[PDB]
């Protein structure tokens, strides 16, 4: 699992066209205030332990930033070892569930399988932008 | 070299604090209209051939999108095999020079060595967001 932690003053996205033949999440759109935006690439070989590591780190980083909103934003472009679409959608479902057990704020899981337009205003401070890898 | 091609309706950034002890580029800020924003991570082992590959692909992708502006945005977070700061600044200088020989539009090299705040409005269409690796 490759992740990118963007501490944003603002985030919003809208799904456009389907990217997979059968996108497992309905289309949609959302906009946010301050939020840690976690760009998430599920990698071939992520399982439950990977998920719990990532959940723990996401919650601890958020606590550091004092953020109360976390967006889990599926992203196919952070690495060159992706899990297949089905497996990836499952791990993201589990990652959302797992993060709720470690983080008291708002957790928003963005839809998986769509091309999306997004806007972000990413903060300029030293820890606004960090990358993370998790494995098992 | 790891790259991320973000086809944006809009982009802007401002440098905040220094990130290296001696940032080789002066501080600054800029804002743009439509533009391909190339998030660039220089990897340990990039040389001249890597640069020319990336320049060729950047120019050809831009031609596909019919964009006329390309931002080369140094980014330390796309991979886990970075070149050292000096080497990376050099390759980005060369990448900017090389891209001018293949792409007729505006090429903006963002400053290297700063923490930055940025805003992007990234397009929703099928090729608005692509990743690329180049090696030699
Ligand atoms: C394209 C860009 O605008 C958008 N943001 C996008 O990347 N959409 C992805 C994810 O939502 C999802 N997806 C497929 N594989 C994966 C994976 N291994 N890990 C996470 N998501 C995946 O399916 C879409 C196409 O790959
Ligand atoms: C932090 C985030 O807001 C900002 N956008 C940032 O990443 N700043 C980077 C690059 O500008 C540059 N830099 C250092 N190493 C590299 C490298 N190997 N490749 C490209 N740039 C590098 O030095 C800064 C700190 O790593």
């Amino acid at each position: 699992m490759r992740l990118l932690y963007l501490h944003a003053d603002r985030f919003e996205y809208k799904t456009v066209k389907p990217a997979l033949k059968n996108p497992p999440d309905p289309p949609g759109e959302a906009s946010f205030g301050e939020a840690l935006v976690v760009f998430t690439t599920v990698e071939d070989g992520d399982g439950p332990q990977t998920v719990m590591y990532a959940a723990s780190d996401i919650a601890s980083h958020s606590s550091r930033l004092k953020v109360t909103t976390v967006i889990l934003y599926p992203y196919a472009h952070l690495s060159s070892r992706l899990a297949k679409p089905m497996a990836a959608h499952k791990r993201l479902i589990e990652l959302e569930g797992a993060l709720r057990t470690k983080f008291p704020g708002h957790v928003h899981r963005a839809p998986f399988g769509w091309y999306k337009s997004f806007s972000i205003a990413c903060k300029g401070h030293p820890l606004a932008e960090l990358s993370r890898s998790f494995t098992e």
